[PDB]
């Protein structure tokens, strides 16, 4: 089962971000931040720290109180189709409640 | 249960595009397409032909047996959350398998 967990994105310029990573057990899918541009991130381990590539974003609409914001979604470098899919249901299940 | 349906795009400069139509019933929630760009669909009805304004699309890579491909998702002008979603996850559903 997925799971969540805060985590730091970095990109050019020391640009960083705060984010979900999706992971599971524990190796990270994916990453959801509120900026472009991100390239990598810090992913814990015992350990410990290991820089994890990230694909170029998809960006993406969700409705809020404060009206629409743009999230973006990073999959991780050589992601699979299995794990790709898995991350995007877990976002639509997340979305559709909010 | 949320269907597909060839659909036509187009945008800037007359570049048009071929993709999938994600809808139920005949209400259309979003649109799958190879290219960037696209700022609507002509879509079916009875009719005619409506236009629908969409959002600048998320990106995503998929693996296929030549390589990853990215591929362009459009959610279609005010769509809710709720929708929103169930796109998402019934493109999870089908990225998995392939």
């Amino acid at each position: 089962k997925m799971k969540v967990k805060a985590t730091k994105g970095e990109g050019d310029g020391g640009i960083t971000s705060e984010g979900n990573a999706l992971y599971n057990n524990a190796f990270m899918y994916a990453y959801v931040t509120t900026k472009p541009g991100m390239k990598y991130v810090k992913w814990e381990h015992d350990s410990g720290v290991v820089t994890v590539e990230l694909e170029p974003p998809c960006r993406f609409v969700i409705d809020t109180p404060t009206g629409p914001q743009i999230k973006y979604l990073y999959f991780v470098k050589n992601l699979n189709n299995l794990r790709r899919g898995a991350v995007l249901g877990y976002i639509g299940a997340t979305v559709r409640l909010q």
